[PDB]
């Protein structure tokens, strides 16, 4: 029995939720409170790597640690009882068929745990959410209801175990750092403000304060406190069976008590209460992180006063509804439409958690990587576009003059940090892809001619050597001969990122793997490894760049490109061409370029004919396409055929026939298809090979087939068990990209199969054991792993919107090109998407009254708010017609399909 | 109800032991298995920072984590039951007055947990120990007994949760590293050998293997296994209530199964068994760490075959009995005598754990520090003296030519490691301890030639006591000081000692006392490197210089030695021999030290001067006399209330730390101890110090505090003051310093005062209601009276040494045996005797003091001494008389005490 959606806004319910290991749900705000909550109220609460309110956890902690959030009721005639079932007594009923009835319900963005004590006649409902205010705070409301025939006498105790320091102290100096604790009680609760912090930052004064406060529903303060963990649990006790609750002790402390040197717990004893039959009492608990001592009075008024929890919960619901209403799908698959709303949430979660601080994500420290800078723009372009232009510009400051980039992202806009060395060969590919998407959604072609600096640190020639001339006095920006900061166009940056890899070839003529590509686990072939997979991506990028430049001339009238003089060496088609068949000549020309720009550029720029640069780019792209088709197209003895993706550190071809089974990678196929290196015939054959070697009937499209044992000339990924992480799991991000590539090329039935498999696997709860959303991967047992924060959600959202429903920009104009299959249309012959375009909410409704399959339909007519529209692949609508619409409301655009 | 000793070899029992938080007991061998076991079988098992078999823990884990060692019985008519009480059902009885009867018993070196299920009529007894074999292994034997009227039907399951990787992975990449697990089942159990290790060493291939194996008493293998943790516990389960046990599921795996990518548990299902009334069945479980895949057949034969557990347990008992029989006390306080056997164990534990890998000691990675090199020699001198000479020689290789030393200790004998990237603290006290330890060796052994052995000096990028980085250093020079012609410089051990003590003499702050540098003994006084001063250790260096002077003159008187071979550059520091500087001038002392540093950096000339041993002695005595007068005249302070004592410190603002202050007088114990021990304090000053200590430091509940309360953090002095008052180095009863205080008192003849101090340590430690610890001396007694950081503390070495050499007064003087009892009347037993068995000059002596007149200390003298039934001349016995005794046996030495005349 999996979860079931309730209503039409994505709310779900799961019965007996704690009968599933490892479940958790995210609660977060922009202010920076980051929490996870499990069905028994375990998880974690933090504002950062150094400021955990609750103990840092990984997945095994969710069952193995007793320190959940808790709320206790000492019931007369029964004794101690946890509202979430986390007591030794209640846990002892697991697997005996005597378990209490329980449920989780959740929505955007809140979580509710219910439990029933049939013996005592008591029901509890505990609602958790992070308010969308400017405070780092999580709220909990516990409502107790008497379901029996006679009055119940109850003594309530909230208990939030506190940690209140860096994850660095989890074990290392865990005890020593407890001696630094200072606990302060006041009318509404408990503050912990360690005197000092001891962690990897060193030994420093601390002012950060962690608070647990509470009140009855009417605002009445707690009767008293047990702020010291060892006194709360008692001698030989534990947090799932604490003496203070179990023996119903009188409180240890009242308001104004200070205690030093002990682990703390936010244990708030409320007044005993007599609850009438059928009636309820409620309690609100607040968990707070602040930069200094907390103004507890203000927090009590804002969060604990009567009615504040309920008003703030409504405000949370309206804020999240508003964020997620920017993309809505409506089809014949009602369940998948609602599942997609959870997918739509995920890119926001990734931003707000910094890919960290959820139980599986046990290594992240909340930062951003280079890839995140570009990937975060995908969801924002369709959900919240105002910020994207400034983000893209800032990102290009990270590029070095050798096409590589900074890999540590700083605090400020366009701030990058030099490393106290690894190059990922794919890092140069993603920016053009993201930037092109922006250009097509916005029509803002002038972005390309904005000025920007280049990043500079000790590492030169793509981190192959240290610059001898470097000091602290150079700074973090590339300098000219005359000592000025060099600035080049965004387009110059883009050109550099794509043309440098073209020349950076290995002994088999494909682009070097360097420290890894997209697959972070292919890290053991920096000397001789090659990523054929991303050679296809760079080949495609160069071709798109050529087309872009010619379209810039055709649309803008622009005839020249301002480029650093030294870059002319790499555009050899304009001067003395080299042979692209010669590895030696390509490498030598690249070395000449590196020499010309290290340590400084001249600062002089050449103006080059935009058509002649385009011709140089097309020559590069054509050479690469021909080389991949002629040299890297492989076949097994059985007769399946596909593209080799890799060479290993011994210069050996990775893919093809092998002892113990054929070796194939999904990554080696995706960009060949997406970018056009693969012909239509090759693409059909690749899809057959993928289905034959990679498509598992239990777990879907694997990232790779099985390589037996560790592969120390290729990557650490192969030390993972087969079916997990980057070793042969269904890795959602790559599988979505595969589907995207198929749809792009017109392989719609094949693309549909891929996307539908991701949904079906994710939603098959008996195996996946996850809440609605797309996980990072589906593993060898069919379990969903590393939930919520995966970049796959961005790609899934984008693919559904821009490929499947086919609502996308073309140089700022709106293009409609549906790739919906017949089964996707609802009972009235309709499928619809609501989406933001050119600053307006559109509801694009596709009508298929003849019930034609994809390939048998075309666009017959388009109407916009009840007037007929002109339509210039598919149908194209000028941007001015969208912009002339009113700002408020959803404007209906009806596309009628016929045979 | 605390623990109670049983029998006369130190075994104890504690009833309802899990009614106490944070208790644990150590099990360890020389092979390198290091474990801790709690009353519910929690703790940890490891061979090192990177090779934990069970999950790394700290103190809070002992209650908060469900992952104890466990052994389960599914009892027909009752259900799942843990032999240690660690089940959700059993834990739910805590605080309800319905708890099962339980107990811990332990001895040297083994642990037993007992429990009774009165409802089912079942009793269990689980014995844990680490065999004394060459394997890294812990054994467990569970014995189940039917105490009821009818047959019991039982299904047993052992369950040792596995971790099997570095403590670095505890959370950071915890899940990712589980994907590297490879589990292999075989007839007798489960092996986990991760394919790779990801930790602070990097990403590497792994071969280390972690095993859990088992058998019935008669040798029968397990019926099957549940090797995968999530399958053992079940969906929504936990290790204290696992579905495989609770629902009595059939095993997941048999011998020959391999599973990859999952957290593992050594869950061994045994055959169901019908147990008759009054009868027992037993099971043996083995937990193994090995450098490669385990020869499971050999381990089964060696550890699981019938009778092996019991034979190995007897071998463990005999090995530990043998180690601890080297020192035995016998007095009127029988309980304290047995408590002292546990104290006697502690220095061994500190060596074998490397001060790490017990739950409170949650930061250690198993290494040794500079202090440990010298401190480990104290216990060895009394317990295993054969090793000490070579250890001392090796240790001196760590000294730099500026008197400082290496602070990272390597694998090999006399191996020290440079850290070139990270700027290293200097601890100002590090130069003081070696002479103290070495003098003890010289007096126990009589081996004065040690002083003239050659040894190198340590050399790395850091020069002038880590004040500067040397531009001229390279990797090809090596880690040893070089001469002008590129040869490795060697100087005598004595040269090393001189250097360590004379350099600090000149290294003075603005108030004329020796600089604090990065800290002294108190590691928490780390925030005054620029202007801080340790007056406390200035007294120690003053005393060292005086003892050195006396030592050199005694070398001449005893050996005939007239000269000392010393590096030419060191003559600058012995200024009394050339052009004397004024020791009253800070500027001149600092300038002379800078000249010395310049003369020896980057290299020495290699040339040596021969100096008159009397003239060097005169220079040393002049230094010591100057320091004694300066401390007495400038650092003796008084409160307005009228107490007086020595100021111990200046802070980083150049302010005197101790004395009157708003919110209360500031005083440190450390500032008193070495002044007393070394003679800077006169007898009159010592009496007054003792009064000030009792006034300002002696707490009625927790004993002699390390310092009085300074309100709030002290960012110009040390991070210690961020600790709550009464914990760690902020005002706790810190055993190591308090023992040293007692030692100092006894040394100076303040015997009643000394006795009070030592007795307070024992009484606090053994007052279980507050201390909540097993027998032994903890690192500290805290604000609530709790014993903290058990077993591994250096205080045990000092307590052992003080009891032997000061209290019973059995000690060497240049290799001859000196007997000087400082026992009080209350210490004599019912027959008027107090005795100590101890090794001296390679012979076991039982020194028996008879006080038939029941005289108090101060009212008695030595009336006669007999040795193996013959009269002895003198109180001081020549080493030849001890050496002429037979090698085997304990030789009785009877010292008869009588009253004074007048
Ligand atoms: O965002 P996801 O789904 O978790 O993907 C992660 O792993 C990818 C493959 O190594 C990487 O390419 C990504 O950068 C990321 O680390
Ligand atoms: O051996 P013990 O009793 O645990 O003492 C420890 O703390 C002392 C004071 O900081 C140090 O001086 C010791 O070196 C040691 O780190
Ligand atoms: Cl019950
Ligand atoms: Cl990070
Ligand atoms: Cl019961
Ligand atoms: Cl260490």
């Amino acid at each position: 029995k999996g979860w079931k959606f309730q209503g039409e806004q994505g709310e779900f319910r799961l019965e007996q939720p704690e009968h599933n290991s490892y479940l958790y749900f995210p609660l977060v705000n922009e202010a920076g409170m980051m929490s996870a909550v499990t069905p028994n109220l375990h998880g974690e609460i933090t504002s950062g790597h150094n400021t955990f309110l609750m103990e840092p956890v990984s997945a095994e902690s969710l069952h193995n640690s007793k320190a959940s959030r808790n709320f206790w009721v000492f019931i007369e005639g029964y004794g101690a009882w946890s509202v979430s079932g986390n007591s030794a007594r209640q846990n002892a009923a697991r697997f005996t068929g005597e378990e209490e009835r329980s449920a989780v319900e959740a929505g955007f963005l809140w979580h509710a745990v219910t439990r029933e004590n049939e013996k005592a006649g008591l029901k509890a409902r505990t609602v958790s959410f992070v308010p969308v205010t400017d405070d780092k705070i999580e709220l909990m409301r516990v409502t107790l209801t008497n379901t029996g025939n006679a009055p119940l006498k109850l003594t309530p105790t909230a208990a939030i175990p506190l940690y209140g320091r860096s994850a660095d102290d989890l074990r290392d100096h865990r005890h020593v750092t407890s001696l630094l604790h200072r606990i302060f009680t006041s009318e509404y609760g408990i503050e912990v403000q360690p005197a000092l912090s001891f962690d990897e930052r060193g030994h420093r004064v601390n002012k950060v304060t962690y608070g647990v406060f509470g009140a009855e529903a009417g605002g009445t303060a707690p009767a008293g406190f047990f702020p010291v963990t060892e006194d709360f649990i008692g001698e030989g006790g534990a947090l799932d069976w604490p003496e203070a609750v179990v023996a119903n002790r009188e409180p240890d402390a009242q308001a104004g008590t200070a205690v030093e040197g002990y682990e703390a717990v936010g244990a708030l004893r409320f007044a005993p209460v007599e609850l009438a039959p059928g009636k309820s009492v409620s309690y609100v608990v607040a968990m707070v992180i602040s930069g200094d001592r907390i103004d507890v009075g203000r927090y009590a008024a804002d969060y604990l006063a009567a009615g504040r929890f309920d008003a703030l919960l409504e405000q949370n619901r309206a804020y999240w509804r508003d964020k997620l209403d920017t993309v809505r799908f409506s089809s014949g698959d009602g369940e998948q439409d609602l599942w997609m709303k959870w997918v739509t949430l995920q890119p926001i979660l990734r931003r707000l958690y910094g890919n960290s601080f959820l139980p599986y994500h046990d290594y992240g420290r909340g930062g951003r990587g280079w890839r995140d800078l570009w990937q975060d723009c995908l969801a924002l372009m369709v959900m919240e576009p105002a910020e994207v232009r400034h983000l893209l510009l800032n990102n290009y400051a990270g590029v070095r003059m050798d096409g590589s980039n900074a890999t540590i992202i700083g605090a400020g806009p366009g701030e990058f940090v030099a490393d106290r060395p690894r190059v990922w060969m794919d890092h140069g590919a993603w920016p053009l892809m993201t930037t092109l998407l922006y250009l097509h959604q916005s029509g803002d072609l002038d972005l390309l001619f904005q000025p920007q600096s280049y990043f500079r640190d000790v590492f030169v020639k793509r981190c192959r050597e240290r610059d001898a001339s470097w000091t602290p006095e150079q700074g973090n920006k590339l300098l000219t001969a005359d000592g000025q900061i060099y600035e080049g166009t965004i387009l110059e940056h883009i050109l550099l990122q794509n043309i440098v890899p073209f020349f950076n070839v290995g002994e088999h003529g494909n682009i070097k793997l360097e420290g890894a590509d997209w697959n972070d686990g292919l890290d053991l072939a920096p000397e001789r490894g090659e990523s054929v997979a991303f050679t296809a991506f760079y080949a495609s990028n160069l071709m798109e760049l050529s087309e872009l430049l010619l379209e810039l001339q055709k649309r803008t009238g622009k005839d020249s490109l301002d480029i650093a003089e030294e870059m002319a060496l790499l555009l050899d088609t304009l001067g003395k061409p080299i042979s692209y068949d010669s590895i030696q000549e390509k490498r030598s020309l690249l070395d000449r370029y590196y020499d010309a720009v290290t340590p400084r550029v001249s600062g002089k720029k050449l103006l080059l004919d935009i058509r002649k640069v385009a011709e140089d780019l097309k020559r590069k792209a054509d050479w690469a396409v021909a080389h991949l088709r002629g040299s890297e197209w492989i076949q097994s003895k059985e007769g399946y055929a596909w593209f080799n993706g890799y060479y290993n550190n011994d210069g050996e071809r990775v893919e093809g026939d092998h002892p113990d089974g054929v070796r194939m990678t999904l990554t080696g196929q995706v960009f060949a298809i997406m970018g056009g290196v693969a012909t239509d015939e090759q693409t059909e054959k690749i899809s057959q090979a993928v289905n034959r070697y990679l498509k598992d009937e239990r777990i879907g499209y694997r990232l790779n087939s099985r390589f037996g044992g560790i592969q120390q000339n290729l990557g650490r990924a192969f030390g993972f068990a087969f079916g997990h992480k980057e070793n042969g799991a269904m890795f959602s991000h790559m599988t979505v990209m595969y589907a995207n590539a198929l749809y792009k090329r017109g392989f719609v039935q094949e693309g549909f199969e891929v996307l539908d498999s991701i949904y079906r696997l994710s939603a098959d709860f008996e195996n996946s054991r996850i809440y609605p959303g797309v996980p990072e991967y589906i593993n060898e047992r069919g379990r969903g792993m590393y939930t919520y924060l995966t970049g796959s959600a961005s790609w899934l959202l984008l693919t559904q919107l821009t490929e499947v429903y086919g609502v996308k920009g073309r140089f700022g104009d709106l293009r409609l090109e549906p790739k919906l299959v017949q089964a996707q249309f609802d009972g009235s012959g309709e499928a619809a998407v609501e989406t933001l375009f050119a600053g307006r909410m559109l509801r694009v409704v596709y009508r298929n009254p003849q019930a034609a399959e994809h390939g048998q339909y075309r666009v017959d007519s388009v109407s916009l708010n009840g007037q007929s529209v002109d339509c210039q692949a598919g149908c194209l609508i000028g941007r001015s017609l969208i912009e002339a619409l009113p700002a408020d409301g959803v404007h209906e655009l009806i596309v009628t399909l016929g045979r």
